[PDB]
């Protein structure tokens, strides 16, 4: 009796993104998992190969296999193309966007082992819209907008009651700004409350973005989990990933109903691209992440584990966790504990 | 000299009582003027922000002001926005400065000044809109090449002024061409003409990361209006919470002095409110209106009452009330 294999899309991306994925499909080979790899390219990368940032076999790959886990992807700051991680999500429809923060041991984090909870961030809608952008004739006024449904806010909130439910995880935050943006913000907590109803026995918070963000650095063992819009929840989740060691091991997996793409919340890293120092941990995690959502809880498990006993034997660490480590180092130090 | 004093909502009362306490035992010569803004306003003569209230910011050119409630979602937009628009106090400064027994998860090392761009950006009343099913909502943010370039002005120029060495512009101009877009570019061309000062670009997010990692990297952030109010919570929390963070308002002819915090009805009426962040507030208004030994005076008694652990109220750790810390800080005087 053999395993059956499942195919996932692999995007190994810009900047750091193909050794960390090199150091990953490493350690995910060395699980055994019975995984096979078909390579996609998007942004820079794809527009360079294929003359086009998104290409079409990269979408029917997605649609194929409905999983990827994917590099970070550089997008342009200011004059440039538009993220093809927004359009990704976009196209389809990976409405939420899953961070759990978590304390790991002999991290350079600043918080002691208390930090447990999931960034449940809206990933379709909000500020991060690449319509309505626009700058006068004169260079001197610029405008941009944001939208938030009432759809897309009523399956973010039931996504992240639902996770509370199949987590046995006791408390909602609703994370917002709507004493100043009433209109989106706004939407948004009056929703959230009405999905909040239909789950009595968890706790709904709602709580206000610059509070959410001097709490979070102050008790972050208050929170649980926090549900929030497009914008807000990138801000939190990054900062959360400082609390528990920084963006080393902080993993984000979007999921829509028809598909799932797994990555690290962390970018492209250019002032550390290709020197072999970054930390393939926070990829690794996604990939984690990847094999609970494919039905591998066991080899999921098996990976953090892997993953906690070679920061607590304090093996071949990287720089950002305090050693003298590569990439590819840390990822064998890491095989070698499975 | 006489200031406009407002005394709020929630613990706002409170707060004010304890700073005016200490202004007085301070001798710092100062008139308190007292008008209405917000709820207390709107009950009295049904105006939120009424013309009296205007008429004395506008002769005096100097408010202490304690917090606004503004309500969450429908209701009325924020009188803390609407002065900041009406008297143009573009440059909000928050200095988030490590002080002694403060009970913060961080080291004390964190020495930092965010200057938030004060009257555009995303906190625009203007261009909120719901359809008319309830189903879809739109919002809209404003950003100008005038707004960016003065608030990055700002910034260099209060870098000279206080001997500090490093600008770091904050945007999200990757995601956000337009209005984040245009104040980068307006952040790097004026950058250009402070060259001994180091210019530093930062994405919001990756900011926050750094703040809660190493925070003593940072020197003076500038950053557009809801990325810096963010940024300045967090800051408020590296340095022992918002008990201790003090924000203000400086335009060309005006300036209104409060603590970053809010209203904070969950403890409002209860004396437990901390006075610090709006003594700390009336410190910048002593620096502001040319009385720096004075400033310097209420920050120190400040900094010795932390440091002898009397009289501090509960988000410190003590079991002190907001009279009794004031009183303890104007005894060390
Ligand atoms: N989902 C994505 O693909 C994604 C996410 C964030 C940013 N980006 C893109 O990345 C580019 C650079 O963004 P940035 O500089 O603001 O943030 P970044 O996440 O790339 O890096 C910020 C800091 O963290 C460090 N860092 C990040 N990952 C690390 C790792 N695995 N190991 C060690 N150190 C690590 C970097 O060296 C850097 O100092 C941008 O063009 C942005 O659009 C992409
Ligand atoms: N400039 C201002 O006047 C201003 C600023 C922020 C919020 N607000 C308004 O305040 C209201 C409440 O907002 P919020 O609850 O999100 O934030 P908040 O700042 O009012 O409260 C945050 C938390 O910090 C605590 N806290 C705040 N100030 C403290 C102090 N001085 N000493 C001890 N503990 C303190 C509170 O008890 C609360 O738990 C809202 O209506 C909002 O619009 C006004």
């Amino acid at each position: 009796h053999h395993h059956m294999t499942q195919t996932i899309t692999v995007i190994r991306g810009d900047g750091i993104g193909p050794e960390i994925m090199d150091a990953t499909l490493f350690v995910l080979d060395a699980l055994q998992a019975g995984l096979t790899y078909e390579y996609a390219d998007a942004g820079l990368v794809a527009l360079e190969k294929h003359g086009d940032l998104l290409p079409e076999s990269t979408l029917a790959s997605i649609t194929k296999n409905k999983v990827a886990l994917k590099s970070p992807l550089t997008t342009p700051v200011g004059e440039g193309f538009s993220s093809i991680n927004v359009a990704m999500r976009r196209k389809f429809d990976l409405y939420a966007n899953v961070r759990p923060a978590k304390s790991f041991p002999n991290t350079k984090s600043r918080f002691a082992d208390g930090v447990d909870l999931i960034t449940v961030r809206e990933n379709t809608e909000g500020a991060y819209l690449s319509e309505g952008q626009e700058v006068s004739a004169d260079g001197e006024v610029a405008v941009s907008g944001a939208r938030v449904t009432r759809k897309g806010s009523e399956r973010i909130v039931r996504y992240a009651f639902d996770l509370a439910r199949a987590t046995g995880r006791k408390k909602v935050t609703a994370v917002h700004k709507a004493n100043i943006i009433k209109s989106t913000s706004g939407l948004f907590l009056k929703v959230a409350r009405d999905v909040a109803t239909q789950y009595p026995e968890i706790e709904f918070q709602e709580m206000i973005v610059d509070n959410t963000c001097m709490q979070l650095v102050m008790r972050p063992e208050q929170f649980d989990i926090i549900v929030t819009t497009n914008l807000f929840g990138d801000i939190i989740s990054d900062l959360c990933a400082g609390l528990v060691g920084g963006l080393g091991l902080a993993p984000g997996a979007n999921i829509g109903v028809d598909a799932a793409i797994f990555e690290a919340v962390h970018g492209s890293a250019p002032d550390i691209a290709g020197q072999g120092k970054a930390n393939p941990c926070a990829l690794l995690l996604g990939a984690a992440q990847m094999l609970d959502h494919i039905g591998q809880p066991q080899n999921a498990e098996r990976l953090r584990e892997a993953i906690v006993a070679t920061l607590e034997a304090k093996d071949s660490l990287t720089p950002d966790l305090g050693g003298t480590g590569n990439t590819m180092g840390f990822a064998k130090a890491i095989a070698s504990r499975l």
